[PDB]
């Protein structure tokens, strides 16, 4: 197997930036608590790439997460915030778009490379939370 273009998201991550995210996780639903202690994590992204699967793990003291996926192809995902959702990841021009269905809401949340940061955009009903990660 060759290189692939998603490579470029390949490697460990931990974030350095964080914008809006206690109201975007106001507005998916996320109770007082588990925003607070969600909130206050410093996470490590993981992102590796094998053949057609793709697999995300997150690491901080709140949760530990790992999802794996095959891009167009729905799966299901307990998110940290324990949601049980319906997710479908897509690439669309370079970026990622992670698509969340639970209780007929839907949350997306899109990943970019930019510069040397990897930019995540997360989006629930006209909330959006930013949140840049750097190389660990
Ligand atoms: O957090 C990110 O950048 C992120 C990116 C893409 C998608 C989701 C992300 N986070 C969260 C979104 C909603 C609710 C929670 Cl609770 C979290 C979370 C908050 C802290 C945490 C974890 C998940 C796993 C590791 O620690």
């Amino acid at each position: 197997r060759g290189s692939h273009m998603c490579d470029a998201f390949v490697g460990t991550w931990k974030l350095v930036s964080s914008e809006n995210f206690d109201d975007y996780m106001k507005e998916v639903g996320v109770g007082f608590a588990t925003r607070k202690v969600a909130g206050m994590a410093k996470p490590n992204m993981i992102i590796s790439v094998n053949g057609d699967v793709i697999t995300i793990k997150s690491e901080s003291t709140f949760k530990n997460t790992e999802i794996s996926f095959i891009l167009g192809q729905e799966f299901d995902e307990v998110t940290a915030d324990d949601r049980k959702v319906k997710s479908t990841i897509t690439l669309d021009g370079g970026v990622l778009v992670h698509v969340q269905k639970w209780d007929g809401k839907s949350t997306t949340i899109k990943r970019k490379r930019e510069d040397d940061k990897l930019v995540v955009e997360c989006v629930m009903k006209g909330v959006t939370s930013t949140r840049v990660y750097e190389r660990a």
